RNA sequence: AUUGAAACAGGGUCAGCUUGCCGUAGGUGGCAUCGCCCUCGU
């Protein structure tokens, strides 16, 4: 259906929270038809240096997911 | 008898481990400072 990415973020202190990708801006969460686009998207996020926020434990984990077509 | 009274952004985390400005290339070739006059006049 609609392929996309699940986003998880681990903070120091056992807590941690979840949100998709594409919730940054006016555009809603972004939708890819093919898993290949999602794989490339994962790669290009993994490419760069990662700048930690405050009270952040380690580099985030992305996993791939297809969401039922909205 | 104040929608008041009490209310830590806290606890730590190397910018690091390294690389030749090198190998050469001319200040040369060459033109007379010359041609000339009193120290006399007692």
């Amino acid at each position: 259906s609609m392929y996309a990415i699940r986003k998880i973020q681990f903070f120091y202190g056992p807590t941690d929270k979840k949100s998709y990708v594409g919730e940054e801006a006016g555009g809603r969460r972004e939708l890819f038809k093919t898993r290949a686009e999602a794989q490339a998207r994962i790669e290009d996020l993994e490419e760069g240096v990662y700048y930690l926020a405050h009270n952040e434990s380690g580099r985030p984990d992305y996993k791939i997911v297809w969401v039922r077509g909205e």
